[PDB]
Order: C-alpha cells, then sequence, then structure tokens
C-alpha cells in the first residue's frame, strides 16, 4: 500500500473505477514485452494506415539496439512509497494561474507536445522529469528529461532511430525534424497495447483513438500514486486556446477526467 493520502491502486473504492483500471497493464515498451497480439497489433495499424510497412518486430529490435530495451515499466515505482506526480496539459486555463511552484512541488512532472517552460515558469512551472511527444510533435528538450515518444505508426519508431543517427526521415504526413538533440539514454516509448488499453477500457471505443491528453493521464495512473491535472480543459470564459500562443472525442474524454476527480482518483486544478 502506498504512503500518500490515498492510493490510486486502491480497490473497492469505486467499482466503477476497478472495471477500467488493469494493474497488469504495463505502459512502457521493452524487448521482453514487445509481442503484440494479433487483434492489438491490427489495430494500432489501423490508426493511421501505412501502406506497407515494416515488419514492427524488426523495427522494435532496431529501437532497442539505440535506445534502452530494459526499462523498468513503471519507472521504478517499486522504490518508492508514494509517488506524486503533477500532468500539465496545454490549456490556457494556466495564463496567469500562479501554478507554477506547486506543479514543480511534485516529485514527477509530465508534460507533453510543443508545451513551453521558458518564460511561463511563474505559470506551469520550470521542473520537467517527462515529457511525451511524437514526431509530428516535438520540441527540443531539456537534457535531464526523459522523453516519451507516443507511437502511433511503424514510422514513429523508425523515426526515433533516424533522429538520434542518420536523420533520414524529414517528412510523415507532415514535415518532422530530421535530427533531435535527446540523448538516447533519456528516451522512453509508450506502449502500443496501452494505447489500445486506454482506447478500449477508458474510452470505451469513443474517438478514432486517444488524445494525448488522456494518454498522459492513464499513464500516469499507472505509474504514480497520487495525480494531479492542470492545464486541463476550457477557461473560465470557455476559450480552448494554449497558454504560450475530429479524431478524438473530447467530450467524453473529458467526461473520464471529471469522474476520476469526483472518486479521488486524480485532482484538477481548473485555473484561470
Ligand atoms: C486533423 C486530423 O485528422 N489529423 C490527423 C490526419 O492528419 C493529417 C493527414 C494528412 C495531412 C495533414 C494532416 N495533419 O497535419 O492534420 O491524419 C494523421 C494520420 O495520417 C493523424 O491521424 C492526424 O491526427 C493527429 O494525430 C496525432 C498523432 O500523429 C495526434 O493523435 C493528434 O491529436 C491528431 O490530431
Amino acid at each position: 500500500p502506498c504512503t500518500c493520502t490515498r492510493c490510486i491502486e486502491e480497490q473497492r473504492v469505486s467499482a466503477w473505477f476497478d472495471e477500467r483500471f488493469n494493474r497488469s497493464m504495463q505502459p512502457l515498451l521493452t524487448a521482453k514485452n514487445a509481442h503484440l497480439e494479433e487483434d492489438t497489433y491490427k489495430w494500432w495499424l489501423r490508426l493511421q494506415r501505412e501502406k506497407q510497412p515494416n515488419n514492427l518486430n524488426d523495427t522494435i529490435r532496431e529501437l532497442f539496439q539505440v535506445v534502452p530495451g530494459n526499462v523498468d515499466p513503471l519507472l521504478e515505482k517499486r522504490l518508492v512509497s508514494c509517488r506524486r506526480c503533477a500532468v500539465v496539459g496545454n490549456s490556457g486555463n494556466l495564463k496567469e494561474s500562479y501554478y507554477g511552484p506547486q506543479i514543480d512541488s511534485h516529485d514527477f512532472v509530465l508534460r507533453m507536445n510543443k508545451a513551453p517552460t521558458e518564460g511561463f515558469e511563474a505559470d506551469v512551472g520550470s521542473k520537467t522529469t517527462h515529457h511525451f511527444v511524437y514526431p509530428e510533435s516535438f520540441r527540443e528538450l531539456a537534457q535531464e528529461v526523459s522523453m516519451i515518444l507516443v507511437p502511433f505508426k511503424t514510422t514513429d519508431l523508425e523515426w526515433v532511430i533516424s533522429a538520434t543517427t542518420t536523420g533520414r526521415i524529414s517528412h510523415t504526413y507532415v514535415p518532422v525534424p530530421a535530427k533531435i538533440k535527446v540523448k538516447k539514454e533519456k528516451i522512453l516509448i509508450y506502449h502500443p497495447a496501452f494505447i489500445k488499453y486506454v482506447f478500449d477500457r477508458w474510452l470505451q471505443g469513443h474517438g478514432r483513438y486517444p488524445s494525448t491528453g488522456i494518454l498522459s493521464v492513464i499513464f500516469s495512473l499507472h505509474i504514480c500514486d497520487e495525480v494531479d491535472l492542470y492545464g486541463f480543459g476550457a477557461d473560465s470564459k470557455g476559450n480552448w486556446h494554449h497558454y504560450w500562443e475530429g479524431v478524438h472525442d473530447g467530450d467524453f474524454e473529458s467526461n473520464v477526467t471529471t469522474i476520476l476527480a469526483s472518486i479521488n482518483k486524480i485532482r484538477i486544478f481548473k485555473g484561470r
């Protein structure tokens, strides 16, 4: 049992939560766990429908010649008794929220997409432990930050290989960076099967596939004991914009987070 006030894993608090949460899921890819079931693989290929993708097992073998192939799938949660995490979305409800110090007080701070901290630190914090990206939504990261690649197609895994070595992939469905500066040892890979678990069990099949925001939340339910959300949802005026500047069912995903908050499995900080 964790030593926090409450523990996300705890069963028999909410049967709605217990129906959905599966403690056996592994959120990160490793050489050990990389075999996909045929149904999961076919579903994952259908997300972006690449023509004639390379063999996935060959692609993953080549990937783990480059980035670490034996990460602990819960990032060494077994060595801590209360891991507290902040998941920071991109909403302009963070503007003038002054949430930075409270965000930075957490053990892990998880960010996503091209969201910057520089010049926004009083609102969004300066700490990042983990940052979710995909080739089409990447920005250079500070050297301490773990990069969590979320792969939506075979080419996303080939892009990690390329962008840290030969720099041969510069376009997917849009232009993508040919090179990144992230150290290979700092790269983590979101497991495809965990994407499908989010879609089937948490989203009950709503949307074409899950948004990055909700993938980040459910990932954090597994790796953390206590989760606080910042920068999710609209602002107080009903605007959806980013704090610095038809694929997903954002209303259904929103409602999952609202329900999670109502049963004290997360806390949501609404901002401004
Ligand atoms: C808006 C939308 O449907 N985006 C899809 C679409 O994207 C494009 C296809 C062809 C040309 C330009 C774009 N694009 O810049 O919008 O199809 C691709 C697959 O080919 C993706 O599914 C786009 O969806 C985005 O996918 C990323 C992950 O790659 C992430 O889930 C975004 O939230 C999602 O909008």
